[PDB]
């Protein structure tokens, strides 16, 4: 392999959405927990 890459950036872009992915988790989890 070589740096310097479309797909070698794709591993520090989607490194962000790795973590992101709960958290649109957690918008609808909380919204139950909330109840009346």
């Amino acid at each position: 392999k070589k740096k310097k890459d479309k797909w070698a950036s794709l591993w520090n872009w989607f490194d962000i959405t790795n973590w992101l992915w709960y958290i649109k988790l957690f918008i609808m989890i909380v919204g139950k927990k909330k109840k009346k």
